[PDB]
């Protein structure tokens, strides 16, 4: 089970901690990867999550986009969480280096409600160029199952916590 997360809410809650390896040690049901329309894990945690399955995610998700074409932004699709956990919620969160409508933030977090519980990283952060702090909000707003919050980058997780209102 998730052990050494700060609570932020009744639901989210949050830990310094790389998202590869807090999958391969709690197993979850559910792991969210920070996709993007094409299911192209080639970098940020999409990139980390596809390495640790050894390429089998990236395998998986070519056949799921030659059968059904790109997501939407602030859509998602779940698929096979490897040997990381029972499934991978692919979620496309805006990517503000891309100039995506960073309102589609909350449209990605609501699929976050179809699952009782997630391990999952700041939808949009990092790579994604945006405000991670601005994500933790939008996140904690709109999620409403069970969240456990993996943020890899400590001085980033001491910022959020320090300033979660
Ligand atoms: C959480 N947030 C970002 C990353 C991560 N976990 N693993 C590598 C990049």
């Amino acid at each position: 089970s998730f052990s050494g997360y700060l609570k932020l809410t009744d639901n989210v809650y949050i830990k310094n901690a790389d998202i590869v390896e807090e999958a391969k040690k709690v197993k979850p049901t559910v792991v969210v990867n920070a996709a993007n329309v094409y299911l192209k894990h080639g970098g940020g945690v999409a990139g980390a999550l596809n390495k640790a399955t050894n390429n089998a995610m990236q395998v998986e998700s070519d056949d799921y986009i030659a059968t059904n074409g790109p997501l939407k932004v602030g859509g998602s699709c779940v698929l096979s969480g490897h040997n990381l956990a029972k499934h991978c919620l692919h979620v496309v969160g805006p990517n503000v280096n891309k100039g995506e409508d960073i309102q589609l933030l909350k449209s990605a977090y609501e699929n976050f409600n179809q699952h009782e519980v997630l391990l999952a990283p700041l939808l949009s952060a990092g790579i994604f160029g945006a405000d991670p702090i601005h994500s933790l909000r939008v996140c904690v707003d709109t999620v409403r199952t069970n969240v456990y919050l993996a943020v890899f980058d400590k001085n980033l997780y001491d910022k959020l916590v320090s300033s979660f209102l």
